[PDB]
C-alpha cells in the first residue's frame, strides 16, 4: 500500500497460505480423530484473525474464531512443555507417542516456525517486512497467535506436567520465555499437582547437579508460591535416554 511502513523484522513466509493449507490435510491425515476439520475454514478464520489489521494491534479476540474451530482435546495427563531444547522435545514425542507438545496439536502444527502479518484497510499479505517483538512491537500477529494458544494449552494441563529444559544455556530457566512468562503463570493449581522438569545436559560445563542452579532456584519459588509442587530431573545422557525411551525391551 501507498502508506504501508517498513518494519524490521523477516516478511511473511513465503507461500504462508499454500503451506498452512497443505499442513491442515497432512495433520488431519495423520491424526483421523481430526477429520471433522474443514480446512478451507480453518484457513479462513486464521486469515480474518490478521489481514485489513494494523500489525501492532492485534488481540487475543481476533484470533477466537480460529481457536474454536482448532478446538482438540489432548489427553491433559499426558503434556510437554519445553524451553529452547526444541530438538530434543519432538523427537521424544515422535517415540513416546502418547505424550504432546503445542507443536503436536494441529493449531501449533499449522503456525510452527512461519511469519505473517497484513496491513490496515488492505486485503493483502505483506511479503516485505513484519514487526520485529523488541524493535517495532509486542502485538504483532505471531506474538500474539504463540501467546494466546500457550496460554490455553497450559490451562488444558493436569496432574504432572513434564517441562524440558535446555542445561547447557546460560539462564537454563528464562523468565522471558514463552515458558517462563505465559505457561507457568496460567497452569492451574485446582488441575495441575507436580510440574516436573527435565534439564538436559551438553555443551562445554563439566557434569554437575543442575537443579541446583540458580534459575532453577527461581522457578521452584516462583511455582511454590502459584500452590503447585516442583521436581527436577537431571537428564545427563540425552543419547541414551531416548535409546531407552525407543527400546525398553
Ligand atoms: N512468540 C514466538 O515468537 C514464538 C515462536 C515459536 C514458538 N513459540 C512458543 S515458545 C515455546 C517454547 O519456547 P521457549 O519457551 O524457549 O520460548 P521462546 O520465546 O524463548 O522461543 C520461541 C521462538 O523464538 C525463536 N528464536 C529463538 N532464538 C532465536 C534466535 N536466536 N534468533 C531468531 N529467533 C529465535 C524461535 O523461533 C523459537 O521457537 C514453544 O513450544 C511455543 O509454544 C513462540
Amino acid at each position: 500500500s501507498r502508506w504501508r511502513q517498513q518494519w524490521s523484522g523477516p516478511g511473511t513466509t513465503k507461500r504462508f497460505p499454500e503451506t498452512v493449507l497443505a499442513r491442515c490435510v497432512k495433520y488431519t491425515e495423520i491424526h483421523p480423530e481430526m477429520r471433522h476439520v474443514d480446512c478451507q475454514s480453518v484457513w479462513d478464520a486464521f486469515k480474518g484473525a490478521f489481514i485489513s489489521k494494523h500489525p501492532c494491534d492485534i488481540t487475543e479476540e481476533d484470533y477466537q474464531p480460529l481457536m474454536k474451530l482448532g478446538t482438540q482435546t489432548v489427553p491433559c495427563n499426558k503434556i510437554l512443555l519445553w524451553s529452547r531444547i526444541k530438538d530434543l522435545a519432538h523427537q521424544f514425542t515422535q517415540v513416546q507417542r502418547d505424550m504432546f507438545t503445542l507443536e503436536d496439536t494441529l493449531l501449533g502444527y499449522l503456525a510452527d516456525d512461519l511469519t505473517w502479518c497484513g496491513e490496515f484497510a488492505t486485503s493483502k499479505i505483506n511479503y516485505q517486512s513484519c514487526p520485529d517483538w523488541r524493535k517495532d512491537c509486542s502485538n504483532n500477529p505471531v506474538s500474539v497467535f504463540w501467546k494466546t494458544v500457550s496460554r490455553r494449552f497450559a490451562e488444558a494441563a493436569c496432574d504432572v506436567v513434564h517441562v524440558m529444559l535446555d542445561g547447557s544455556r546460560s539462564k537454563i530457566f528464562d523468565k522471558d520465555s514463552t515458558f517462563g512468562s505465559v505457561e507457568v503463570h496460567n497452569l492451574q493449581p485446582e488441575k495441575v499437582q507436580t510440574l516436573e522438569a527435565w534439564v538436559i545436559h551438553g555443551g562445554r560445563e563439566d557434569s554437575r547437579d543442575l537443579c541446583q542452579d540458580p534459575t532453577i532456584k527461581e522457578l521452584e519459588s516462583i511455582i511454590s508460591k502459584r500452590n503447585i509442587q516442583f521436581s527436577c530431573k537431571n537428564i545427563y545422557r540425552p543419547d541414551k535416554f531416548l535409546q531407552c525411551v525407543k527400546n525398553p525391551e
